């Protein structure tokens, strides 16, 4: 449960908006990609475990199972893809919208609102809880 | 010390790659820019901030003072600005050489390169590292 992910699409002003949910925190990354193909989801992958330990990542579709790209950055960096395992979702657009005017991007917006929700809880936070968890296990 | 960062640029086929170096621990965070604009850094330093506790970013020339959108990003996220305080960059240019084949986008080799460097050592690696320091710290 240290390395288990969700990994999620939302939309935005017609822009695509990659979202990875660490299930035992409630700790997100996002990014916003022009287009959703599979080569953006590789890259995304790719900085994700870089970052974290990325074991399992759950999808809710099918499309990832359609990227050789997908595929390849998994592959390569030992990563399980799942089917199946949110309104994490819900309370980022609500976040986005408070901040929208703050910046100009869209993206900006996305980021300030991934700040917020890692950050807020007084108990642990998203951000204080996926150290925690990874500490913890190290 | 949890949250002391270096920011430095390192080049390679005319495009600019930012790197974040947590001082204490050794990790990285980069990514492959079009064009060094101020806004480029600003959008880097918000995802890095979202992630990790960022207090203090020192940089090593005068370029980071000159950006209003660095400066707002900085400011909204609580970031103090530090002039001075690497070999980190050979070692990544390295790993980027071995890979540089293996993928076609400059950026995908960069972040297999970031991995490389974050997962390597039997000690801990740089990504265990700034895990166990901030929750040590926590
Ligand atoms: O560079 C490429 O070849 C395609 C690619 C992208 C991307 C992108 C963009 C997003 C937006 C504009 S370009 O991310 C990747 C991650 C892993 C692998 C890969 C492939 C084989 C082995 C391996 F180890 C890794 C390929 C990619
Ligand atoms: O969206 C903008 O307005 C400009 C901007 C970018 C970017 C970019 C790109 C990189 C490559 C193509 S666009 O990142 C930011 C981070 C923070 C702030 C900012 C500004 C005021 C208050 C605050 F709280 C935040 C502005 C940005």
């Amino acid at each position: 449960s240290p390395g288990i992910w969700q990994l999620d699409c939302t939309h935005l002003e017609g822009k695509v908006i990659l979202v990875a949910v660490h299930v035992a925190s409630g700790y997100i990354e996002a990014e916003v990609i022009p287009a959703e193909t599979g080569q953006e989801t590789a890259y995304f992958l790719l900085k994700l475990a870089g970052r974290w330990p990325v074991k399992t990542v759950h999808t809710d579709n099918g499309s990832n199972f359609t990227s050789t790209t997908v595929k390849a950055a998994c592959e390569w960096a030992g990563i399980k893809q799942e089917f199946g395992i949110e309104s994490m979702n819900k309370e980022l657009k609500k976040i986005i919208g408070q901040v929208r005017d703050q910046a100009e991007h869209l993206k900006t917006a996305v980021q300030m609102a991934v700040f917020i929700h890692n950050k807020k809880r007084g108990g642990y936070s998203a951000g204080e809880r996926i150290v925690d968890i990874i500490a913890t296990d190290i």
